[PDB]
Order: structure tokens, then sequence, then C-alpha cells
């Protein structure tokens, strides 16, 4: 699953903080944004598309799943969007644990920085760096994606 992504919208401090998880590895990027609006996640995912070899998007939502803006972003980037619907029930409980994490990290940031913004950002690089078991998630992710690349 090297190109497969998941979005993911929770909520601090009455404002959206838009996440995509590359399943395969649990690395995330993520951004502040005032309310999730199909332009708002389009912009994102271009983004994303931009920077790692996007090849599937699992939508967080139906709205978003619906939109026509989302879907000329995906068609723009070469993005399949597909559903998020948890046909493995595993799913819906590693992403709000992630949320848990994430808005922990927050706390733990939140007085270093003015703005949520900052702290957010904060959480991704230290989410991204952490090592579990030891890996982090961004040397996976960069594992899967050349081993990828050479396999193919």
């Amino acid at each position: 699953s090297p190109g497969i992504w998941q979005l993911d919208c929770t909520h601090l401090e009455g404002k959206v903080i838009l996440v995509a998880v590359h399943v395969a590895s649990g690395y995330i990027e993520a951004e502040v944004i005032p309310a999730e609006t199909g332009q708002e996640t389009a912009y994102f995912l271009l983004k994303l598309a931009g920077r790692w070899p996007v090849k599937t998007v699992h939508t967080d939502n139906g709205s978003n799943f619906t939109s026509t803006t989302v879907k000329a972003a995906c068609w723009w980037a070469g993005i399949k969007q597909e559903d998020g619907i948890p046909y493995n029930p595993q799913s819906q409980g590693v992403i709000e644990s992630m949320n848990k994490e994430l808005k922990k990290i927050i706390g733990q940031v939140r007085d270093q920085a003015e703005h949520l913004k900052t702290a957010v950002q904060m959480a991704v690089f230290i989410h991204n760096h952490k090592r579990k078991g030891g890996y982090s998630a961004g040397e996976r992710i960069v594992d899967i994606i050349a081993t990828d690349i050479q396999t193919k």
C-alpha cells in the first residue's frame, strides 16, 4: 500500500485540523483550517499529492466524497478518490487513537506556541519522528515507497 492515504478531520479550539494518514506507515501531514470545506480539502490534497506519490485517498466523510471541488483536485493530481467506510472496523479505532495522540502532543507544546497552527506542526513533527517498537513513521514511509520504486 505505498500510495494509500486516509483523510481525517478532528476539532480543537473551535478550529478544524485536517489530517492525511499514510495508512501503511502511520506518517501524517496536517493543517489547521477555519472549517472543513470542499475547497480546503481539495487544496490540502493537491499539496499532499505534490509531495508524496498519492494513488488513493480514502475520504473522511460523504460530503468530501461527493464534493465536485474535491473530485476536481483528485482528477487533477491523478488520485483515486474512495470512500472511507471502515469495512475493517479496527480503522475507526486507530484513527481515533491517533487523534487522541495528536491532541495530547498539542497540549504538551501548546504553551510554546501562540497559534494552534504552530502547535499542530510541532505535533506532526513529534508524531512522525517518534520511534515505535524501532523505526519512526517518517522512516517507514520512505522505506515503503523506495522499495516500491525499486520493485517496479
